[PDB]
C-alpha cells in the first residue's frame, strides 16, 4: 500500500469534517476540553476505481487495512488519539469515503483577562504530512463540518463550531504540511458567579464599613480583621479555579483592590482610635465622616475605571 | 462480510436490550454515570437460515468475526466502553441472538434546581448507522430490558429503567441513523442533607439573631460576623459538590438569601449601638425589640415563597 | 470450539478457587476496594481424555485459545477484568486445571452504621452462563480458596476469607446462571479516630463549657462561637472521609447532637446576660449553676443512649 | 513451545537481576512507590544449542514468542504486566539472556511509628510457579542488581538496593514457588517538616502561654482559643498527609499532647478569672505565676519523655 | 532483521532529533512534565542500498517490521512511550530516515531555592544499547532539533530547546550505551505570585504592627492573632503548590521569618500590657515607640539578606 499517482504532478486533496457528537470537561487550570466526534475524510484513489455495470454494484466498501489512508494528525492532542473507523466507501471513479469516530483531550489556550465574562476560541488542528511520491493538501468540506444540537458544554454556551476553509502551508523538517483550524467559538454562563462569588465579596466589605458608623476600637478591629480573613477565602477560593496567567484577570483585579481598601479600613481605624485616645475625637470624627462618603464614592468610581479598562 | 439482503426493499431491525448489571459513581459536577450491562442484539440474516429437521442441533454458536454483525454505537460515551461477546446464537430460521457485556461512562445532563430534593432522568442512547446496501432501524424488546435487584447507584434511589420504543429516526451526512433512548428514572436521597448542611446552616443562623437580646455592641459584632463566616464555610461546602449552573438551584436560593439576613442583622446591630451612643437607647430599644419578631417572621415567610416557587 | 457434550443429561460443573494475592484501596466513599488474585478453573472435558501409558506423559499442557475455556465472569467489577493465563494442566482422563492471575476494582455495599467501629463483608461474586448445548454449575474447590499471610489491607483488619459453597442458580434472560459469592470479613481499626476525631472533638466541647464559670459575655461568646466553629471543621473534615447515606452513622448522631449542645450553651449565655442586664444577677446565678451540672450530666446520658441505640 | 528438559532431576535456576532507572511517587497515604526499571532474566535452553560455523552468527537473537520464557510475575504490584522485552540473546551452549524494561506501582508497607524521621525498606517480590514437566528455582545475579547514580526519590535519601539471594521457595495450590525479595532501602527528609509544622505549632503554643502574663480574661479566651483553632489546622493538614494507623505516629502523639496542654491553658484561665471575680486575685496569682514555670517545664519533660519512648 | 555489519569495526552512528509539537502540565510537586513531538531517527544500512538510475526510483517507503530499526529508549519517562510511526524512507546509497511522533510524561527534577523566580533546566535523555554484533552510538543532527513557535508550557516562559552534541557513552551491564541530553530552558512566569499570595502577606503583616499604635491588651491581641493565623493559611497554600525539599525555598525563608515577626509582635504587646498593668506605662510607651521603627526597619533589612543570600 501506497499513496495514489498524480495524473498530471498535481496535490493530493483530502476532504476533511468534524461532526461534534460530545463536548465536556473543559478544565480552565489544564486549558483543555474533551470531544467525541466523526472525522469524515475523502479523496480521490484511481487504482480503486471500477465500472458499475461489471462489478454488479453502484459502490464498494473496504476494510482499512486493506486500502491506503492518508495519515491525518491531530496536532494538539493531550493523550493519544483512539479511533475507530464506522465506514469506507469507494464511488465508480475511485473516490474513497472515510468515516471515523474519535474522541481526544484538546488542548487548546485560554483567556481569562475578562474572567468570568470572557468569551474563548477552542481549536482542533488536522495535520498531513506529504509523502515523497506527492504532497497532500487539506481542504474542508462544509456540508460534513457540524455539531448536533444536543451538544451542550457544562458551564459554557457554544456559539458556532466553524472551519477555517483556507489550510495552512509550511515545511516541517524539510517535507510539506498542510494544516487545518477547526474553530469551537465558547462564552461563559457568568450567572453563577454573581450569588457565589461577586456578591458574597461585597456584602463582607459593606459589612466592614460599619466601623465608620462606630467609635468601639475592640469592635471595629474585629469587623476590619474578620470581614478581611472572610476576603482571603474567596480570594483562595478564586485562584483555586483559574491557572497562573501572567497578566491580571478581571476578578484578580477586583479582588487585589478590595485588599487596599480593607487595608486603608485598618489606617482609618488606628487613626480614629489615636486621635480618641490622645483627646482630639473632633479631628477623629471628621475623618471617619468623611470615610463613611470617601470609600464607598472610590470604590464605585475604582470600579467604573476597571470595567472601563477590562472591556 | 456484508449486510444481509432485503428480500423487498425492507429496513432491517435490530432489536435490542440493555439490562443493567452495576450502577455506580454518579458525579454530579460531571454530570456522568458510570454502568455495567448486558447489551442484546437480535435481527433477521437469512444466509444463515438452514433446516431443522436434518441439522441435528436446535441452534449454532458463531464467533463474532466469522458474521456479520451491526454496528451498535453508543451516542453519549465518555471513557470507550469495551465490550466483550458472550454469546452468538442463530436460529434454524436464520434469527441471530448476540449478547456482550459492556460498561461505560455515560454522560447525561442533570436538573440541578430542586437540589437536594431533585430527580433525574438519564439516558443511554443506542444509535446504527445505515450502510451502503440497505438500512438498519433500531426497536426495543421489552423482554431483554431490565435491571437486576442487587442494583443500587450510592446515594440515589432507583425507580425505573424503561426504553423509549419508538426510535428517533433522522438523516446524517447523507446516511439514515436510528437512535434509541433508554432511561434510568433516579431520586436522591436528601436525608444526609438534613443534619449535616440544613440544619447546622440553621442553628448558625439564629445563633446570630441572639444579637437581637443584647445591647453589648462588641458582643453582637462577634455574633454576626462570626456566624456569617460560619455561613461562608457552607457556602463554599455546598458549591464545590455541585456544578456552576445558568440558574438558581433550590439549595443556593436559601444560602443566598440568608446572607442578606446576615447583612441585615448588621446594619441593625449597628443602627442600636449609634443609637446608644448618640444617647437615645429609646429608639434603639425598639428597633431591637421589632428585630426579634420581624427576623423570625420574615425569614419563615421568604421560605415559604421559595419552596413554593420551587416545588 | 465448543462445549463438551453429556454423557447424560448432566450440568457441567466448574470448580472454583480464589487465592487473594493482595488487597488494597479500600475507598469508602465509592465503596470499591481493589484485590490481586488467583482464579483457579476445573472441569471435565471428556474429548482430551488419553492413556497414560501410550501418551507417554501423565500431565498435558495447553494454550488458551487451543481448547474450549468457560466464560467465568465477575458481577460486582467496575475495572474491566484484565486476566493473564498462567497454566493450563489436562489430566489424563480429561480433567482440565485453569488458573489466571487476576486484578480488578470490586464493587461491594458498605454499612456505615456503626461507623467507625463498624465491620464490613466484602463480595466478590462469580457468574457463568449456561450454553445451548448444555448448562454449567459452579462449585467450590475449598482446598484452592484462601489467601496469603502477608496480606494486609489498610486501616482495616481481615479477619476471613469464605466463600458460600451452595452456588445461587436463577434465570436470566430465559438462560440458566450459576453465581457464587466468596466473601472476605474486615473490621475497621477505629484506633486512630481516638487522638484525630473523637477526643479533639470532646475537649473543644469541654472548653465551650468553661462559659458556666464566667460572667462576662463578651468572653462567653467567644468561648462558645469559636468552638462551634471548630466543630464545624470537625463534621465537614469526618464527612469528607464518608458516602452520603440515607441513614444516621453512629458518628454522624454524636456530630449532630453536640450541635444542640452548642445551641443551648449560646441561649444559656443569652439569658444570663439579659437577667444580669435586666439587674437580676441571682436568676442568672441559678440557672449558670444548674448548667455546670445538667450540660455534662445530659452529655453522658445522651451518649449512653445512643451507644445502646447503635450497638 | 514447553520447558526445558531436565537432564536429570534437576531443578532450572532463572537468575534474575533488577536494575532501577527511576524512582518516582511515593504515596504514603496508599504505601506504593511507582518504579522504571531493567529486568534481566537467565537460564540454559539446550534445545537453542547451536553451531557458529554452521549458523554464521556467534550469538543469535530471538523474539519472545519465539521461544520458551519463563513466567516471571511481581507479588506486589498493581501495574498491569506493563514492559518492553529489550534483547534476547542465545549463545551456543544454549544460555538465554533476556532482558526487559518494566514500570510498576509497586505496593510496600510502611512504618510510621518514627514519622517524620522514619526510615523504610521498600520491596519489590518476583515469584515463578513451577510448570508440569519441570520445577523452577530463582537466583540473584549480584552483578545485574543496581540502580543508577542519577535516580532520586522525591522528599527522601535512596540508601541501597539489595536482593535477598536465598529464594522463599514454598507451596501453593499443590505447586513449587520460587520468590525474590529485592529491597530499596530509604530514609525520610524531614527538612522542611521543621519550618512549615513543627516550629508554626511550637510558636502558637508558646503564643497561647503569654496568657500567663495577663490578667484580662477577654484576652485570654481569644490568645488560647485561637491558638487552639490554629492548632487544629496543623493537625489536619498532618493527618491528610499520612494513612490511618492502628498505632500512635510520634508526631500524631506530640500533636495529641499538645490538645491536653490547651485545655489545661483554658482551665488555668477560666480558675484564674473566677478567682479574681471571687475577690481573691492573690491565689489567682499563685496558680498563674506557677502556670509561668509549670507548662514550660511539664511540656520540655513531656517532649523529653516522648522522644525517649519513640526512639 | 538483524543490526547491519560494519564495512570495518567502526561503530553505528544513529542521528537523532526531537522536534517539540506540545509543551503541557508542568506538575511542580512530582517534578514531572507531558511533551508531544517528532523523533527522528538516521542511520545508515548497506544492505538497503541499491541504484538510482536502475531502480528508477529516488527514495523508497518501508514499514517498521520490514526492516531493521535501532531501539531508541526514552531514559525519564513515566507513562509509557506512544509511538506513531509517520514515514521511513531510504536513499539510494542505503541511509534511513525514520520519523515518529511520540508522546511522553518525562520525570526531570526541579530547583526550587529561587521559588517562585526560579528558572528550570528540563531534560529528555534518548538512550540506545549496543547489541551483539556491533556498539551504536548517538549523535545530534541539530538540523532537527527544534520546537513550533505556538508551543506554550501554562505559567512559564520557553526560553530554548538545545541538545548536548556529545552523547555520554558509558557500560552499564556488559554492553555499551549511549545517552543523548535534550535540554529545555524555562524560566517561571512570577507576575500572578505578586498580587495573590506576595502582597496580602505583606499588607496581613503591616496590619498586625498598627498594635503599636494601639494600648488596648484585647485589641492587640485580636489584631496579632488574627493576622497570624491569615499567614499560616497562606504558609499551607504555599506549601500545597510545592514538593517537600530537603533545602529552604525563597518564599519558605521568607514565610518562616514573618513568623519571628509574630512572635516578637505578640512579646511586645504581651510586655506593654504587662507593664500597663504594673503602673509604668513609660516603660511601655517607649518600647512601643522604639517597635514602631524597629519591626519595619529590621524586616526591611532582613529581606535585603535574604535576597542577597538567595540571588
Ligand atoms: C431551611 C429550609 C429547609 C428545607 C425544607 C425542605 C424543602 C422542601 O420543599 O422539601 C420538599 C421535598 C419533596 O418535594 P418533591 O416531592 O420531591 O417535589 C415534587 C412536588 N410537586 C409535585 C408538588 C411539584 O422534601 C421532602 O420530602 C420534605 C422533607 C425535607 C424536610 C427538611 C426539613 C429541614
Ligand atoms: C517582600 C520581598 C518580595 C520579594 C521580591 C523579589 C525578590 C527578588 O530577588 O526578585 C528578583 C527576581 C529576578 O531574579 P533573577 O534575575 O532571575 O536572578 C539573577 C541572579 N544571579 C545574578 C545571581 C544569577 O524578580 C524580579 O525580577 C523582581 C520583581 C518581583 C518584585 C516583587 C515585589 C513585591
Ligand atoms: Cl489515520
Ligand atoms: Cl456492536
Ligand atoms: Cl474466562
Ligand atoms: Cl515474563
Ligand atoms: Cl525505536
Ligand atoms: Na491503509
Ligand atoms: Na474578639
Ligand atoms: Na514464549
Ligand atoms: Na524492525
Amino acid at each position: 500500500v501506497s499513496p495514489p499517482p498524480p495524473i498530471a504532478d498535481e496535490p493530493l486533496t483530502v476532504n476533511t469534517g468534524i461532526y461534534l457528537i460530545e463536548c465536556y470537561s473543559l478544565d480552565d487550570k489544564a486549558e483543555t476540553f474533551k470531544v467525541n466526534a466523526f472525522l469524515s475524510l475523502s479523496w480521490k484513489d484511481r487504482r480503486l476505481a471500477f465500472d458499475p455495470v461489471r462489478s454488479g454494484v453502484r459502490v464498494k466498501t473496504y476494510e482499512p487495512e486493506a486500502i491506503w489512508i492518508p495519515e491525518i494528525r491531530f496536532v494538539n492532542v493531550e493523550n493519544a488519539r483512539d479511533a475507530d473507523v464506522v465506514d469506507i466507501s469507494v464511488s465508480p471513479d475511485g473516490t474513497v469515503q472515510y468515516l471515523e469516530r474519535f474522541s481526544a483531550r484538546v488542548l487548546s489556550p485560554l483567556d481569562f483577562r475578562r474572567y468570568p465574562f470572557d468569551s474563548q476560541t477552542l481549536h482542533i488542528y488536522l495535520i498531513v504530512r506529504s509523502v515523497d511520491t506527492r504532497n497532500i493538501v487539506l481542504a474542508v468540506d462544509l456540508e460534513k463540518v457540524g455539531k448536533n444540537d444536543d451538544v451542550f458544554l457544562t458551564g459554557w454556551d457554544i456559539e458556532s463550531f466553524t472551519a477555517v476553509v483556507k489550510p495552512a502551508n509550511f515545511a516541517l523538517e524539510d517535507r510539506l504540511e498542510s494544516k487545518l483550524d477547526y474553530q469551537l467559538r465558547i462564552s461563559r454562563q457568568y450567572f453563577s458567579y454573581i450569588p457565589n462569588i461577586i456578591l458574597p465579596m461585597l456584602f463582607i466589605l459593606f459589612i466592614s464599613w460599619t466601623a465608620f458608623w462606630s467609635t468601639s476600637y475592640e469592635a471595629n478591629v474585629t469587623l476590619v480583621v474578620s470581614t478581611l480573613i472572610a476576603h482571603i477565602a474567596f480570594n483562595i477560593l478564586v485562584e483555586t479555579n483559574l491557572p497562573k496567567t501572567p497578566y491580571m484577570t478581571y476578578t484578580g483585579a477586583i479582588i487585589f483592590m478590595i485588599y487596599l481598601f480593607y487595608f486603608v479600613a485598618v489606617i482609618e481605624v488606628t487613626v480614629q482610635h489615636y486621635l480618641k485616645v490622645e483627646s482630639q475625637p473632633a479631628r477623629a470624627a471628621s475623618i471617619t465622616r468623611a470615610s463613611r462618603i470617601a470609600f464607598p464614592v472610590v470604590f464605585l468610581l475604582a470600579n467604573i475605571i476597571l470595567a472601563f479598562l477590562f472591556f
